[PDB]
């Protein structure tokens, strides 16, 4: 099985690698009684390491696990090694070994988006989310282009912040690699944030879909965090989400709140409901809003900070 090449391929090239923490400009040997366990993050949890203080996310692979779960896991570590270079992607740090299990250490962040809204209890700054929609927007050009690999599961929760004002996108669990530009799995992602064309494709002959997908995702995503409130969230059910993303028109940034007219521009851009005029990453970043947050300085880190001393955990 071809399948079952390329994941042992690949755990073989990890496996290689493993027994070590590169953390600080320096690798140091590991092993699971160098980690201080701090408690679970709803297996991902908060470890201490020891020899030098930093805290980490762990992630646990056990041999005797849930095999769809333990390839995802795989999917989601081979897509974070080769993005390496790319700064807008969590990092990871290595990896080290059990009988039984395989631990994944990874870049810590401060929080996600989606509980940042539920601290906010209302919107997130504009100036905040053209940073995120910069960092994104490239993270999500930067898998297409260089490994040709589609997201599928762009949303808040998968958008991280850090008290270093670093936006980062992570979990590649159930991201696809693009055949012609193209993704087959229609299974792959959540529900209230797929686009028109993956609830109901309009040639049910060639019904795959490509990253224009995730770039609904994102504009549903921003309404979401501008507004302080998903956009279909009195929907009472997924079942009604998907059929009024079909029927009625796209949501929009409201424009009595006085969003920048590049911000809904670009909003409305990624909420185009038919595929083929909704744009690519290619010429998102050709957009002003993007050309804007770019080169503005904007103290992320600051902000950050403030909102999670004033506010309780969600
Ligand atoms: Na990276």
């Amino acid at each position: 099985s071809m399948e079952s090449i390329e994941i042992d391929q690949k755990l073989q090239e990890i496996m290689k690698q493993t027994g070590y923490l590169t953390i600080g400009g320096q690798r140091y040997q590991a092993e699971i009684n160098d980690l201080e366990n701090l408690g679970e993050m709803g297996q991902v949890w908060k470890m201490r390491f020891r020899k030098t203080g930093h805290v980490i996310a762990v992630k646990q692979m056990r041999r005797s696990g849930n095999k769809e779960e333990n390839k995802r896991i795989l999917m989601d570590l081979d897509v974070v090694l080769k993005s390496h270079d790319c700064p807008y992607i969590v990092q990871c740090f290595g990896t080290f070994i059990t009988n039984t299990d395989v631990f994944i250490a990874m870049e810590l962040m401060g929080t996600c988006a989606e509980k940042l809204k539920k601290r906010m209890q209302g919107p997130i700054p504009e100036r905040i989310l053209g940073k995120m929609t910069v960092a994104i927007v490239k993270a999500l050009y930067y898998l297409k282009e260089k490994h040709g690999v589609i997201h599928r599961d762009v949303k808040p929760s998968n958008i991280l912040l850090d008290e270093r004002g670093q936006i980062k996108l992570c979990d590649f669990g159930i991201s696809g690699r693009l055949v012609d530009d193209k993704a087959k799995d229609r299974s792959a992602g959540c529900a209230a944030y797929m686009a028109p064309e993956r609830i109901d494709p309009p040639d049910p002959t060639k019904p795959d879909y490509d990253i224009r997908a995730d770039v609904w995702s994102l504009g549903i995503s921003l309404v979401e965090l501008a507004t302080g409130q998903f956009p279909y969230k009195n929907c009472k059910t997924d079942f009604e989400v998907l059929t009024k993303v079909l029927q009625e028109e796209p949501p929009l940034l409201p424009g009595h709140m006085g969003f920048s007219g590049d911000f809904q521009s670009f909003v409305k851009d990624c909420l185009t409901k038919d595929h083929r005029k909704r744009p690519k990453y290619n010429k998102l970043l050709e957009h002003s809003f993007i050309k804007r947050y770019e080169t503005l300085e904007v103290d992320v880190a600051s902000w950050f900070k403030d909102v999670m001393a004033k506010t309780e955990s969600p």
